[PDB]
């Protein structure tokens, strides 16, 4: 297990554009393409996003091609990110990659709002935290998830994923 099958479980594999949890436009392995309440909108940034007319389809190679950036780009904010980098650096390998799934889900300012549970995540007291993330919107929404990457933090195995 790794990062990519990490998330490619969690977010599955659609070719074609779709609504998310929240509602948004997405396409891929949960490429998140626009806010927007418009699928006009949501192709004209597929197209842009791919580099040619796609008629609201990819391929599966295009949508790892976006998979491919999309990791990558999720461990640069982080390490950009001054309320983020620290835990991050602080973690273990597998408890990082449970960090780098929220990122990807949610973006750096809806996790550099778990002020509390970073503390305690940094702290290493696992199952403080693990009951600390629990208590959030996140969880109420998104349960299954949430759970797995919870267990993750918690147990520092991917034990939740196989
Ligand atoms: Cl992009
Ligand atoms: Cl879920």
């Amino acid at each position: 297990m790794n990062i990519f099958e990490m998330l490619r479980i969690d977010e599955g594999l659609r070719l074609k554009i779709y609504k998310d949890t929240e509602g948004y436009y997405t396409i891929g392995i949960g490429h998140l393409l626009t806010k927007s309440p418009s699928l006009n909108a949501a192709k004209s940034e597929l197209d842009k996003a791919i580099g040619r007319n796609t008629n609201g389809v990819i391929t599966k190679d295009e949508a790892e091609k976006l998979f491919n950036q999309d990791v990558p780009a999720a461990v640069r904010g982080i390490l950009r990110n001054a309320k983020l980098k620290p835990v991050y650096d602080s973690l273990d390998a597998v408890r990082r990659a449970a960090l780098i799934n929220m990122v990807f889900q949610m973006g750096e300012t809806g996790v550099a709002g778990f002020t509390n549970s970073l503390r305690m995540l940094q702290q290493k007291r696992w199952d403080e935290a693990a009951v600390n993330l629990a208590k959030s919107r996140w969880y109420n929404q998104t349960p299954n998830r949430a759970k797995r990457v919870i267990t993750t933090f918690r147990t520092g195995t991917w034990d939740a994923y196989k």
